[PDB]
């Protein structure tokens, strides 16, 4: 039987006439001011490996690579899977920043060595850039083989559109629910100009189940509890859906 795939997303809820839009993305950025806590969550969880010696690949349409700082890309130790229509073009300015990328994280490498710090086998980091989201599956596969941990798509809307319409993988999502909090007993909505391509099919378990925060717990290797969080003028929760 064939491996699941992730999809880890975070949405804001906007309500509209005819349904409850999921809103991700806003002028080629995230909707919303930095979440701390969102953000060390995405990261813990799509580094994490399944097991030892094994690296996590992140598969992305070539708007959200872009929409991580320059500085900070490919994200590190994790395999970055940039899916493109300009494969050549994208190839070598990838393949610059990686090697930018690289030069950083030697000289920290070097840096934590010289200040006496206990280093480890971890999770490697690499960028490879593929035609299409089936095309980035097979390439990671092919070139990683047995050191491949878990595959995670992580947007944008493009992409995780293209990753629910692959032909019969489990798809699973894992989201942060980000909302503001009430001002006068109302809570205001973010502007967003990219959705998630679903959204009442979740909300209403259409097609879709919303699984045990266990079951959330086990798909990412920490703790979920699916609760409201305080996170400054937003609150967050957890959750996971899965196809049925
Ligand atoms: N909140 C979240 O969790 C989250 C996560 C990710 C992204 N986002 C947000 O979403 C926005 C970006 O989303 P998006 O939907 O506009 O962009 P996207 O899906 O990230 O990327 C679109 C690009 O991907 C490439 N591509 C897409 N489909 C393809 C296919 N079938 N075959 C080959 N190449 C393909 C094309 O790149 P080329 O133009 O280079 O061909 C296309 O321009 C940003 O605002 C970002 O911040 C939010
Ligand atoms: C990276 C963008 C694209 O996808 C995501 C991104 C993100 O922002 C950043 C920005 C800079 C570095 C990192 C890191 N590491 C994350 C946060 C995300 N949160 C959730 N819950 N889901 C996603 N798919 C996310």
């Amino acid at each position: 039987p064939t491996n699941p795939l992730t999809l880890i997303v975070a949405t804001t809820p906007i309500p509209t006439r005819e349904k409850t839009l999921l809103g991700i993305g806003l002028n080629g950025t995230l909707p919303w001011p930095r979440i701390k806590a969102d953000m060390s969550f995405f990261a813990r969880v799509t580094t994490r490996p399944p097991r030892p010696g094994t690296t996590n690949a992140m598969i992305m349409g070539r708007k959200t690579y872009d929409s991580v700082p320059k500085s900070l890309r490919p994200l590190g130790k994790r395999i970055n899977v940039i899916v493109t229509r300009d494969v050549e073009g994208v190839s070598k300015r990838v393949a610059e920043e990686l090697k930018e990328k690289r030069a950083k994280m030697a000289a920290a490498a070097a840096a934590a060595t010289s200040a006496g710090e206990n280093k480890e086998e971890g999770p490697i980091t690499d960028a490879i850039v593929s035609s299409g989201l089936e095309a980035a599956l097979e390439d990671v596969e092919e070139k990683f083989k047995g050191g491949l941990g878990s595959v995670f798509v992580i947007g944008g809307a493009e992409i995780y559109a293209t990753a629910l319409g692959l032909g019969g993988r489990p798809v699973r999502i894992v989201m942060t629910n980000v909302e503001k909090k009430g001002v006068d007993g109302e809570k205001a909505v973010f502007e967003c100009d990219t959705f998630f391509p679903i959204d009442e099919e979740l909300l209403m378990e259409k097609g879709w189940r919303k699984v045990s925060a266990e079951e959330v717990t086990e798909w990412v290797g920490e703790p979920v509890s699916g609760e409201w969080k305080d996170e400054g003028e937003v609150r967050i929760q957890m959750v996971g859906y899965e196809r049925v």
